[PDB]
């Protein structure tokens, strides 16, 4: 792809300290201020049910892949213009590689 595998150990400290604090990832996890990612791979964006997306999420329609995921998380709003998730992004490949290594592992 134009992304590799990282730590899977790594990226679940990554999400902990700068994910956590807005989801979760497990199965039958709740919803908080974002929506709880399980099974988001493959999955459009904005269907999660019972969660309250921005027009902006769900209009962009997009196909979350590992690559997909890393542009996204690189920069959020950039990506997605009105979407209500304040994060700053993941400037670093290998965090984005690091995190996204674990959030396909934990997601499925
Ligand atoms: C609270 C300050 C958040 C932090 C920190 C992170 N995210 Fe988030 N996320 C949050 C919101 C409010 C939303 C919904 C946006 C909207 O416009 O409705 C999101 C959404 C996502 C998505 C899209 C969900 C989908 O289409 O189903 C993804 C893929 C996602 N968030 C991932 C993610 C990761 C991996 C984060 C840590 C680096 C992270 N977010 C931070 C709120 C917050």
């Amino acid at each position: 792809t134009e992304f590799k595998a990282g730590s899977a150990k790594k990226g679940a400290t990554l999400f902990k300290t700068r994910c956590l604090q807005c989801h979760t990832v497990e199965k039958g996890g709740p919803h908080k201020v974002g929506p709880n990612l399980h099974g988001i791979f493959g999955r459009h964006s904005g269907q999660a049910e019972g969660y309250s997306y921005t027009d902006a999420n769900i209009k962009k329609n997009v196909l979350w892949d590992e690559n997909n995921m890393s542009e996204y998380l690189t920069n959020p709003k950039k990506y997605i213009p009105g979407t209500k998730m304040a994060f700053g992004g993941l400037k670093k490949e290998k965090d984005r590689n690091d995190s996204i290594t674990y959030l396909k592992k934990a997601t499925e």
